């Protein structure tokens, strides 16, 4: 189309959530999603979890999993309208222009240019470009043999290619100790403890989830990964990567050497901010991504949501969050504000990890932490105020955590706050 | 004190007035309310350190009129405003000023403010134009009341009247600060002192006046023009302590020197008035200070910020906060248009000038950047080989050319060719 009322750049989780929100408030809305990915909008968490533990031998083809069985696609293709039928169809709809990249953003003229030369004008635009997986400098300096045997896990194709590799090679090494590195380690370890193959995980931190959880909970997570058969090598920094006798040779800075067949690099995300140049949009030098206000707005007719959005939290300060529920929350918020809602980010996004624990706010191990265990609650503190909470094996209490974050009180005794999560007897308080 | 008003402007200074005139130009029936904590109607401040000191009329402290063409410091006569009680009723709307009232609470979700007297006003569109408060020295704050009562923070009409009275009563006045305000008060007090036989001292940490703005060469030239007015300029001076000794103020500098004086004028920078950010949940910029706003001067859906208090995004030059008169006019006007749906980004650069017997300036005029002066002369402020700031030294009617240079963003290969655009055809200086 040459003109569309609502334009969403990027065909991921934030864009879809915004599409459903625009349609929910403007039942006749005409929303066009422009996605460089050839696949329709889909969720990513199953690509490192449920899709690996399915009994169906056609999961790599069906892309279905159990929760209740469902697909990773947000809705079936029949629910979308054609991009050619979007400006004419009665009652509007949602169309997805797959295989097309917005390469230019003209803010003053409310216009975008696609990679094929097409030009589309909009009335209201959302940037939901997500991010690209970061690579290691050591791997970039290496040759094609190393780069071609290194996987950057993000898309459906990465799940299929890596799932295929796990059935062909004897050893796979995961670099990175965050969520993605840990979840792929457990997934490959289970598949490896049956076929007799090897799975290695190495990262610079002292333990898995070191940059998120306190030292004690980080060590416990590392032990749960080791119980799945994974060889976890903490305190590991990569110096070089090369090929030796057809095998990948990773020489660590501390001297150790790891021989493996394939590498999975899960070492963080880089926001996709290419459109900031042509659009004259500000990017945040501290957190990265597009700088937007509390309402996820960049300019009069441009919002930003998802991994790419650096927004202002009225209670916690400027942030950029890179997880699924936040893309849904911020995507929905942008869609409402694109229909005049003028709402600030207020309902905090959360995340969880079945090992299980829930989490909300500024979960950063660099902050002072106070863990209260009986099951436990970990308070992340800044200026004597609770800015982050982790509920360790405590369920149906996230609303309580939302109130604490929202109140912003300087509590005099966090053991009393623990009572709000039913933590009373045999209290073991930990500090870090 | 209306309970509801379409356009609410917080602060009654230069940015607020410019926005009111801009809102009225685009919405001929607009009803604009200015809430000002100062008891005076909107007025311009530059004359308080310049023309009002060099007036032959001995009643300038009462009339507040000066020659440039004679004019008042007030932006318009009081009759052009409408009463706050008649604002929601007057035909074709108008602009009302609620003087003597401070907005002490901002409720963004409810589009409501609370004044210091308990009054509550709801708005449809709001502009924050609170300006800033003069910074003080820690040495003066650590001192006692005897010192604090003999220290002047120059900004408002009352400060001009109070200091003008002091200049006629005391024998020695010390100015702390080498910026515009400190330098202009030095020349103004120096002329008054060369007639009464009094003393004027100016001390600052920089190597010369305007050290943080102009390159070393133009800074030293400015220091010589101030010294020629009778002022004792003491550069490289940092204040360690201030006390009273035999009824006289004793300023001990960190390097050992001691200055005895009767009164102090502290012009050591400005602190943006961002008190309303707490209750309003508004972001402030930790790097530049002030309210953080985007290229359109917008903070939230119905809230803009202009003037000295606004930290905005320049599409060409990056994030900035500018503290001068023309910028309050430019950003105030821009906010007024965007409050009437313009959606325009800051694009037309604000400028400033200084008559030194003069020069014009535009962009990032910061001496910490590399400079290339071509001398009449033009000084280019460079960043990544791109011209981000220009100072036209005794070159007039060429600011449009300077505006285009800033707008182009070229990485010029020879600034001597760009100098020809200002009719400079040769002493090239570097810093
Ligand atoms: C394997 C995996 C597992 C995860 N598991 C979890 C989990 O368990 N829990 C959790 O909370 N989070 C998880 N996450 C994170 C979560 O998936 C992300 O937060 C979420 O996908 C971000 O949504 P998004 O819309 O911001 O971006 P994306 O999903 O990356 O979508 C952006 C889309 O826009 C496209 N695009 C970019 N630039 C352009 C352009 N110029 N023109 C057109 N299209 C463009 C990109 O190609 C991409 O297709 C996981 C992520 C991965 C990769
Ligand atoms: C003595 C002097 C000389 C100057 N000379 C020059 C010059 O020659 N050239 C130049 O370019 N610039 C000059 N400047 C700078 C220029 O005057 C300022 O940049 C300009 O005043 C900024 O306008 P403003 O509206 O942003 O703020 P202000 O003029 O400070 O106006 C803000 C007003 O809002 C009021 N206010 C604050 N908070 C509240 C509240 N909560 N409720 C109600 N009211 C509130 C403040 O009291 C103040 O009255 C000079 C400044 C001074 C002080
Ligand atoms: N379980 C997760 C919670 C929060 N953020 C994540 C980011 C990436 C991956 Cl793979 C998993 C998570
Ligand atoms: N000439 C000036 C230019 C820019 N900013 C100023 C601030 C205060 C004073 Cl007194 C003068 C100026």
């Amino acid at each position: 189309p040459s003109h569309v009322p609502f334009l969403l750049i990027g065909g991921g989780t934030a864009a879809f959530a915004a599409a459903r929100s625009i349609r929910a408030r403007d039942p006749g809305a005409r929303v066009l999603i422009v996605s460089e990915d050839p696949e329709l909008p889909y969720m990513r968490p199953p690509l490192s979890k449920e899709l690996w533990f399915s009994d169906d031998p056609n999961v790599t083809k069906t892309l279905r999993f159990k929760q209740k069985e469902r697909s990773i696609y947000f809705q079936p293709p029949s629910f979308y309208v054609s991009a050619q039928d979007l400006p004419h169809i009665e009652n509007g709809g949602v169309a997805v222009l797959t295989g097309k990249k917005v390469v230019q953003l003209d803010v003053r003229d409310n216009m975008v240019k696609l990679n094929d030369g097409s030009q589309i004008t909009y009335e209201k635009c959302l940037i939901a470009t997500g991010g690209t997986p970061r690579s290691l400098s050591a791997i970039d300096r290496a040759g094609a043999e190393v780069k071609s045997r290194t996987t950057l896990f993000r898309k459906i194709g990465d799940f299929r290619s890596l799932e295929k590799i796990s059935r062909e090679v004897k050893s796979i090494t995961i670099i990175g100790g965050g969520f993605l590195g840990s979840e792929l380690a457990c997934a490959l370890g289970r598949k490896a403890r049956a076929l007799g193959t090897e799975v290695i995980q190495l990262f610079p931190e002292k333990g898995n989830m070191g940059k998120i959880l306190p030292e004690y909970l980080s060590n416990w997570t590392m032990e749960k990964v080791r119980r799945e058969g994974v060889k976890v090598m903490p305190n590991a920094i990569v110096q070089s990567v090369g090929v030796s006798s057809g095998k990948l040779l990773i020489k660590l800075k501390d001297g150790r050497k790891v021989e493996t067949d394939h590498i999975v690099a899960a070492v963080g995300l880089e926001p996709n901010v290419e459109l900031a140049k042509t659009g004259g949009l500000e990017i945040d030098s501290d957190f990265g991504g597009f700088r937007v206000n509390a309402e996820l707005q960049a300019r009069s007719n441009i919002w930003v949501a998802g991994d790419a959005a650096c927004f202002y939290d009225i209670k916690l300060g400027r942030r950029r969050v890179e997880h699924h529920d936040h893309a849904v929350v911020s995507g929905r918020l942008a869609g409402e504000n694109m229909t005049g809602a003028a709402k600030p980010y207020w309902h905090q996004s959360m995340f969880w990890s079945d090992l299980g624990y829930e989490a909300i706010g500024l979960v950063d191990s660099s902050l002072p932490t106070v863990g209260v265990f009986a099951k436990g609650v970990i308070f992340y503190l800044r200026d004597k105020v609770v800015v982050g909470i982790v509920l360790w094996n405590i369920f149906n209490r996230m609303p309580i955590a939302r109130k604490i974050i929202k109140d912003g009180e300087q509590h005099e005794d966090l053991n009393e706050v623990a009572k709000l999560f039913n933590i009373h007897e045999d209290l073991e308080v930990l500090f870090q």
